[PDB]
């Protein structure tokens, strides 16, 4: 068992491991696009004597955090151990090497989408965003009097072929990702990939349609099997008007019984309707997971709630450092100290708090976050909260 | 069509209307217990010429709000129009009369549990708490190292017959309801009713069991049809230790595949497990609905976040008054004014904000809450938030 | 194997055979009511050497036929062979003896409800009425402008306890059964039985409610398991106004998603709605089966379409006689002849034609009805048709 | 918003609207065949300022009506409003313009297949044929002694590839459509299309097989997912012998559990079996919808029952004219009058009566058809009835 950077000869062995480990595999011909996001030394493989029995890599990503700050992010992906080589500490070795490389390269944070919720906590990954599926029975949906864009005149929304309006979608997304915590820069190769999935596949997914507004878009397709269900794959709205106009159009798909979307807990859609209950939550799951690589750099980089008074404390991350933490005027200063710790938590807990998706009070109730001062807990709660609700950009 | 207070002769007609309008009817012999909570003049009926074709009443309740303040609450229940008399404005007439009576009696707030989510908004009722069903696959559930009560020695939890420990359940509940927003005083007649439902019914519900801790309890029964599913009907925990100890015991029901509970969004259970995903959200719905009867009295009665600086504004409720609102040191002063309104909202929106379950930002995004100052929105958000997460006490 | 009339000692053996042969058994204590409709010599049993291994009886019924004529009808019921004694010609022997008795007693027709559709044809029983289940999604149901009782004022329909309005239901039913082909006289013992099934059963059927009009009623209960489905067990309407008023009330059961009723193919309900498709046909099956015992007596007893000119023919029933048939002024004369047969059919086919539910053309297309004159076929079609659509009264 | 005839440049915009409005879309390359049936000025589109936001067209069809008379029929199809432009009266404007064009062109009737049952009544379209799905459990199916083609010798039915016997299918269909009310002329381009759907599609529909008789054919394929179910897509039989022979062959598909067919209520198949119940009705729905464009021309063009005596009346269609109607010797004369109306009905009701599928008595019971003379109702019933049962030709 050897652990090293893959050579060009190693990749066919990696794609074989990938096909047997991931069911949703797009093959090795759309792997060209995703490979461009893997830096030199971004990947590790484990050989037996010889076939690939273990692999893992990171991708160079740009992650928006509260205060509209953009962090270089190491995106963990393509992590697999052969079924022949389980319970052999290969994952632990591969994860330890990549984290070494990611830290030495100067990434403040790493991120991943979890295949299971029970693996990544012990690696210091905490769930940081929440996926929220809403299903609307659009046959009963009436918009509230208070809702925008209910007046006469034309709709500002057009039904369009996605492939013909790439430039417009990019510019809306680019604005969206820069102003929303959880936002990711979407490179050109991923727009290429997104608009190739937009066409109908033979005995597969149906043609994608687009609803386009000056300040928003929605990509949707009818479900393969349930022909009364429209799945919104992606809805990006920069303004409240765009979000309403796009939903007014989706509720007007008169041949559909149900619109479903994977969105965030704070999606205002339920409040646009006279009956909030018509937008049922049909699924909830952790979205993006964060490992804080550098505590001082990550805590100093993000903005904090202006609405909490200046305060100071000592934060200990288990095997991650102890820090004098001082937060005021929505900025933090995080400096080394050996003074008595007022707050203790494992590294994964800090990832979970970092984007505002989880409350310090909630993690404290489960004893994942230790302090003896409930005042300090209320202050952490308020300071780490996000004015702009945290969303999930796209799976990697 | 006449609208008046029912006489003793009217109640058999009301029970007939009730049987035909509500499927979950416990009959007229457990209606004796619930009737004790209806004050003199708490009920209206509509007769045709003569049978009961319309009814509605309120019950005298005590509702805990943020700051551990207990408000007299008019609990709307038993609202029905005969299928023979729909679309005749009977509900509008009955609701207008009860609201007249509730206001004149000096109730600051009214509350209800909604049969449908599309009826009650136009009456100034906003959804104020969120029901959150968690289902645990307890076969995979391992408690986190950080979780409390994982050490050796005895369990502080006992498996007991509910009927034999009424006094203990009352005292824990009484502590719970006083410290939690959404908490309701549970009168003796409702403890009588709760412990009569605890015994097995012939070709019906199975026997209820209780897990008792000094500072918490859990009532659960196996599902009628799914014999691998335990439904926790009620879990009241005053301390984090009690909540963990009770969940450790429930995860030890080795003959069950699944534990389900209807809880609140901030339940710390997912964070007690090594795999947060094992506690799936399988259902979400609005719980208690609030109508603010008296805006000044309700806004002044509750506590506000100490962690936001003193601030002042002018609040207009549509057909509910305009008010100079001044919040600081976690107290509000709400006084009449004709000065230009900075915040506008319908009455139902204020009910939705009142217990901290919904964010002003979220309601603002849907244009249910109008202001031109985003700073003022952040301040409302922070001030109306609840330190103690809001829960739902019991259905009425 | 002996075939004779049962003695009082034989009935416990018959009830044992009944319990093992029929799953929907109401026991031997509601068998007292149904036994009153069995005449002396109405029953046969087969013993082995001794237990009951075979039984069959008829009940004295009154059946309305086209022209509002009421015929004495032998109602076959309680027919069973022990699982120990199949393929032994016991059914053939029992059916031959009862038919001997029924004919000698002077019954023009026999009738039954079929447990299977493949048994009774060879005994000369033809399906004569059609059961038609309509399910309305009442959430979309709007009444047509043209529909009756859409104006202001009170509803003429009352929601009532069935047990309190027995007299009213009897008088409406009594009018209904006399004016509708397929109508049965419902004796007092069967009203006793019907209103005992109207109360809720412990871990069984839910309480029955009644909608009462001067000229109609509807009995309905919520389904045991599907709590959004109301089953209308029985709807008797003497006028079009009563039928609409009752359906307006049923569509007003706002807690239900679906109303289902077992009705007849010509039920006007679909045409009362702006969307005829909302009343889906979810089930169709043969209802009452007729064996014509005496061809001349049965053909002469019923009325014929006044709208077809006088005509004459020769009808042969296979092993049932040949007859000169002369129809005009809505009366028939049926007399013996040896003249060449113009129409041939088995006896079961005549039962199927007798109430107007099946067209001679349709049975001719399947060669169940032979003639060489298509003019004569059109004339039979028109003459045997029923002005008043044929309905099914009640199962026996 | 402009309403005009589409130009060649408008059609790609129409196909985009079509893809987003209809899930069962065959694309724009089989749209060439269907476009040949659209006359010059057969289509309208609505543009916004510019994309197609509304479209509708008619096709030139030939519809057989009672008396084997063939009417030029305007077949409405391809009707869609963009989800962006609902509740803007675009459908009303497009339908009013096409109906203007259809009337001025001299079409006596228009027809459509309804996407929903609640749209087309207000446009004067009445459901005129009834689709009836029969499912046979062919494992229990035994043919009656009386049924044709049960004797020895060869089967007159051959199992064949459809593509190799186009000429034979055309000639049988051509005979069928000319002798059956509801029959449509099937042009060459639609035979091209029908035999292209007969071959297996990759990850789609299975290969179609044909059973060919001198006087009938049946096209069937195994269901995609249920491999024990054969769907008969089309069965055309000119004689009773052909219908039996084809069904004898289908019942001989020994690898199938179930044969299903969409047929008409008067299909004689149930009567060919010893057990009529084995042919279950598993689905019922309205088929073709008729709008009578010219009342006098349509009423005079069709044949009437010879078996009803000569009679005269005055018929008023709401906003459609008042007419002296005189029916005798199976012909009608329909002439202008201002004499008192004896029969009133909306235009849609007349479409529903026109092919004999619905009885005047049934529509009268729902007050869709007003008269004060029940004798006149019986006469309408009998006269409008169809000797040959009405069938549905093919969807457009
Ligand atoms: N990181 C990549 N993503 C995608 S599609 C976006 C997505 O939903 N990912 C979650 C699921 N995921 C799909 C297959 C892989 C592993 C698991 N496609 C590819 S292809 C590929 C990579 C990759 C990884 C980086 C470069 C090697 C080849
Ligand atoms: N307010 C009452 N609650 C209950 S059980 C607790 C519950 O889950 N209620 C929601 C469902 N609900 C059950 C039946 C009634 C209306 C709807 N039982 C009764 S019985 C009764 C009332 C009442 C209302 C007040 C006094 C008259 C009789
Ligand atoms: N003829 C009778 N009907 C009924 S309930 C009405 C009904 O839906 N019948 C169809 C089903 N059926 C139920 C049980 C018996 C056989 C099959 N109950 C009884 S009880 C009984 C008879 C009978 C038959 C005549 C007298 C002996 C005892
Ligand atoms: N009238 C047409 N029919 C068909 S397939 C036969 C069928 O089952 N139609 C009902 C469903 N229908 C399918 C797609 C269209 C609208 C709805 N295909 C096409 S393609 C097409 C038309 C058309 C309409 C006339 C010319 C433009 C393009
Ligand atoms: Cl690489
Ligand atoms: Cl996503
Ligand atoms: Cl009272
Ligand atoms: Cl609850
Ligand atoms: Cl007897
Ligand atoms: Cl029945
Ligand atoms: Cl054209
Ligand atoms: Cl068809």
């Amino acid at each position: 068992v050897t652990l090293c950077s893959p050579t060009e000869d190693d990749w066919p062995g990696m794609f074989l491991l990938a096909a047997a480990s991931f069911t949703d595999f797009i093959g090795p011909e759309s792997a060209t696009a995703w490979r461009t996001l893997v830096p030199t030394d971004g990947a590790v493989v484990v050989r037996d004597g010889s076939e690939v029995v273990g692999m893992a890599l990171y991708m160079d990503l740009r992650l928006t955090v509260p205060g509209e700050v953009v962090l270089p992010t190491a995106g963990l992906s393509f992590v697999a151990v052969a079924p022949t080589h389980r319970r052999r500490g290969l994952l632990r070795a591969m994860c330890a090497e990549l984290h070494r490389r990611i830290a030495d390269s100067g990434y403040p944070v790493a991120a991943l989408h979890a295949s299971e919720g029970g693996i990544y906590g012990r690696f210091g990954y905490g769930p940081a965003t929440t996926l929220h599926e809403l299903t609307v029975d659009r046959r009963f949906a009436r918009f509230h009097a208070d809702a925008p864009g209910g007046g006469l005149g034309g709709s500002s929304v057009r039904l369009v072929r996605p492939t013909e309006h790439r430039g417009e979608f990019e510019a809306i997304y680019e604005r969206w990702r820069q102003q929303v915590p959880g936002g990711l820069l979407r490179p050109q190769v991923l727009w290429d990939e997104l608009l190739a999935e937009a066409k109908a596949a033979p005995g597969g997914d149906r043609e994608s349609f687009a609803l386009l507004h000056p300040d928003g878009y929605a990509l949707y397709r009818v479900d393969r099997t349930d022909l009364k269900l429209a799945r919104v794959s992606e809805l990006r709205a920069v303004t409240a008007d765009a979000h309403c106009a796009l939903w007014r159009a989706l509720i007007g798909l008169d041949s559909m019984e149900r619109i479903s979307i994977i969105t965030h807990p704070q999606d205002p859609l339920p409040h646009l309707l006279t009956d909030t209950r018509l937008a049922r939550t049909t699924w909830r799951q952790d979205g993006l997971w964060l490992r804080i690589m550098n505590v001082p750099a990550a805590l100093e980089a993000r903005g904090y709630a202006h609405e909490v008074g200046e305060f100071s404390t000592v934060l200990e991350v288990s095997d991650g450092g102890r820090f004098a933490l001082k937060i005021g005027d929505g900025r933090a200063r995080c400096t080394p100290t050996d003074a008595a710790a007022e707050i203790e938590m494992d590294r994964d807990v800090l990832g979970s708090l970092y984007l505002g998706a989880h409350r310090a009070s909630t993690l404290a109730a489960a004893n994942r976050l230790r302090t003896k001062d409930s005042q300090l807990l209320r202050r952490l709660d308020a300071a780490f909260a996000s004015d702009v609700p945290v969303q999930t950009a796209f799976e990697f």
